[PDB]
């Protein structure tokens, strides 16, 4: 069982906000904090990009883009997990540190997007996704959005993007003596996995209207942070870099 192996062996652990739960809530606290948790959660992807089997195959540039366009669609689906593990979605648990009831939600102003990363949590528990399924499916993520004009290199991103996809299908859970199981199971992964991206798309919007209005609004942004929103996210937004779906929308 080598890939899973590697993935459990660098799945990264605790990271705290840093947030200080003692002060009443408030939208430039809330939204600060969770800056800061996105800035350590980055350096964390980052880490944790360059460990997987074949990354480093791909080109430097395309690296460091690939991380960055994916960036926010894979801190959605690791914290839904979370919060499916810790606290059965009922919250979203983005640090140990950093837990958003529904006055949280609302006071942050993100609470559609709140909902719909709820609505994802839900999903872990509904379709009942093993460990496994959800490693192989967060390290497709990161190879889920690339520009539409293509990478530097793209033939190795293309080959990495196959194998994952068949390293997921090895490990589904499903009687393998029943072909419609497995089909099944496939069909539902594929779309869980497609559902990430319209969310990332709309925190993505969110995140750089915030940081547009940042100075007026007491909001603070991190380094790292505000290089991707202000350089990376727009290509998005733009349609100059577009998610790979699985199912035609
Ligand atoms: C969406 C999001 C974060 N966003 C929410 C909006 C804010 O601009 C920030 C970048 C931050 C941290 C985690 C985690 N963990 C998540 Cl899931």
């Amino acid at each position: 069982p080598i890939f899973l192996n590697v993935l459990e062996a660098i799945e990264p652990g605790v990271v705290c906000a840093g947030h200080d739960n003692n002060q009443p809530d408030s939208f430039a606290a809330l939204l600060s904090s969770l800056n800061e948790l996105g800035e350590r959660q980055l350096v964390h992807v980052v880490k944790w990009a360059k460990a997987l089997p074949g990354f480093r195959n791909l080109h430097v540039d395309d690296q460091m883009a690939v991380i960055q366009y994916s960036w926010m669609g894979l801190m959605v689906f690791a914290m839904g997990w979370r919060s499916f593990t810790n606290v059965n979605s009922r919250m979203l648990y983005f640090a140990p540190d950093l837990v958003f009831n529904e006055y949280r939600m609302h006071k942050s102003r993100m609470y559609s997007q709140c909902v719909r990363m709820r609505h994802l949590s839900q999903e872990f528990g509904w379709l009942q996704i093993t460990p496994q399924e959800f490693l192989c499916m967060k390290a497709l993520l990161l190879f889920s959005i690339i520009p539409v004009d293509g990478l530097k290199n793209q033939k190795f991103f293309d080959e990495l993007r196959m194998n994952y996809i068949k390293e997921l299908d090895r490990i589904i859970a499903c009687k393998r003596k029943n072909p419609t199981s497995c089909s099944r199971r496939f069909y539902q992964l594929t779309k869980l996995l497609d559902s990430v991206q319209p969310i990332a798309r709309e925190l993505h919007q969110f995140t750089f209207d915030l940081l547009i209005k940042s100075h007026m609004v007491s909001v603070d942004f991190p380094e790292m942070m505000a290089e991707i929103i202000s350089v990376q996210v727009p290509k998005i937004l733009s349609g100059k870099v577009k998610p790979i779906y699985f199912h035609t929308q």
